[PDB]
């Protein structure tokens, strides 16, 4: 009847039952209350976030006029006085992205404070036009615990399934691609690779094969929009954590491309290696002679070698480290950078060889991969000499999604790995590395400038020719 409809409705507008949405609020609303540190104001963005989702999707809640009060208390809160002065740009992130504008707000705290004037528009800039700062929802739901790996991925590969399983099984017996785990009943791989990783194991037969199978899944789970196979892995499967972690390195990065423009003594470095410098350094290069005198020139007061190599062939470089690493040894070098091998996925694998003289699977699939001379790394083992990785985890590709912020990204973040390996060797001990030449010179861009491997290390880049003779490569201007 019509009273039990009117009592039922009585009892609704009193208290008003808890829909999931509002329950999620709610459960927030804790987090703001229990978190410290950048957690609580991530946690206040969230909210946020969840409160204007609910209004879109509630627009005549009787809860939003309370719930817009509170959005309204905390945004007051986060941006009260000199906070305001970069509210407009983390606020328009933190619309889509909770967590990193969190982290560029911690940013924006220190330059209220008068640190770093400048970091955090610079910041603001990037994941605006970053296409790997976009927001990017991944692997939503459950993963297991039971994996020996933190995965990166968890792909579902529908109608791929089959031949994805075959080839993974096929490089798994043959010590390749272990950190993957195949789920059959939902047809998904948990798998332990970056897209970049794979890449560098594609000499081998069988990862090219499963590689192949694992971004015809990914295409197909996104056929529409223009993204990448790379992007929709990221998009739909990255887990979460992988892609926490993603975000957080890119604005390390970021800081550190700003503080090494600052704090990188360039006026010091043309003065050394360009003009009467560089006239000086060639003349006396070009008076020296034979392998050990150009050698004594090139590292007298100087830390190591900066070796050029080019697109193409000039394998020269890396024929010159092996073939003269006695000369190398006898001068004092005691370590050879190779930008050929990531640091993260290859230092590991590289050292176990060195320690145990068996050489994986693994490693001698990244060789092929990269064809570099197994001999090297003999050489090397032989000679006492310690071999490093010096790439980062990014596409060394000149284009990534069509901007410049790949080629910046890449040049900082391989600028940090040259300083932590090769800046601070023990008194007496120098190294030789060899880099792309695009990695020795500064970057010059609209979009932003990082220094070079050449400025960062305070050292000319060099060129080796045919016949052992060293030349010095004039700076990129």
């Amino acid at each position: 009847g019509a009273m039990a409809q009117e009592l039922k409705e009585r009892a609704k507008v009193f208290a008003k039952p808890i829909g999931a949405s509002y329950q999620g609020i709610l459960d927030q609303l804790d987090l703001v209350h229990q978190a410290k540190g950048r957690d609580q104001i991530a946690a206040s963005f969230e909210l946020n976030k969840k409160i204007n989702d609910y209004i879109a999707e509630h627009p005549t809640s009787g809860r939003n006029q309370a719930l817009t009060q509170l959005k309204e208390q905390v945004t007051s809160a986060l941006f009260i006085g000199k906070m305001q002065v970069a509210q407009a740009g983390i606020d328009a992130i933190a619309q889509t992205r909770p967590e990193l504008a969190a982290r560029i707000f911690m940013v924006a705290i220190e330059e209220a404070n008068g640190k770093h004037v400048g970091l955090t528009d610079m910041m603001v800039r990037w994941a605006n036009e970053d296409p790997y700062l976009a927001p990017k929802h991944g692997y939503k739901g459950e993963t297991p615990s039971d994996l020996g790996f933190d995965a990166k991925y968890h792909v579902d590969l529908g109608e791929h399934y089959a031949d994805f399983k075959q080839w993974l099984e096929t490089s798994q017996s043959n010590g390749l691609l272990s950190k993957a785990t195949l789920d059959e009943s939902t047809k998904t791989v948990h798998l332990g690779y970056s897209y970049q990783e794979l890449q560098d194991l594609t000499g081998a037969e069988s990862v090219q094969m499963a590689f192949y199978f694992l971004k015809e899944a990914a295409k197909k789970a996104d056929p529409i929009s223009g993204d990448s196979a790379e992007m929709i892995l990221l998009k739909k499967f990255a887990d979460q954590s992988y892609l926490s972690q993603l975000d957080s390195d890119r604005m390390d990065q970021i800081e550190g491309i700003y503080r090494s423009s600052h704090e990188t003594d360039i006026d010091a470095w043309d003065r050394r290696y360009s003009g009467t410098g560089y006239d000086e350094l060639t003349n006396k290069l070009a008076s020296a002679t034979g392998v050990d005198e150009q050698l004594a020139v090139l590292l007298d007061d100087r830390k190591g070698l900066l070796i050029g190599e080019v697109h193409g062939s000039d394998v020269n470089g890396l024929r010159f480290v092996n073939e003269q690493m006695d000369a190398l040894k006898k001068q004092g070098v005691t370590v050879i950078g190779l930008l050929h091998l990531r640091s993260d996925l290859a230092q590991p694998l590289i050292d176990r060889y060195l320690a145990t003289g068996v050489m994986s699977s693994e490693l001698s699939a990244m060789l092929k991969t990269k064809h570099l001379d197994v001999t090297l790394f003999e050489n090397a083992r032989a000679n006492g000499m310690r071999i490093v990785a010096l790439d980062a985890n990014s596409s060394a590709r000149p284009n990534v999604q069509g901007t410049e912020h790949g080629l910046m990204y890449r040049a900082g973040a391989a600028n940090n790995i040259a300083v932590e390996v090769l800046q601070n060797l023990p008194d007496g001990e120098k190294f030789v590395a060899i880099y792309g030449k695009a990695l020795l010179q500064s970057h010059k861009g609209i979009e932003g400038f990082v220094p070079g491997i050449t400025h960062r290390l305070d050292l000319p880049a060099l060129k080796v020719s045919d016949s052992n003779q060293f030349t010095v490569e004039q700076d990129d201007v």
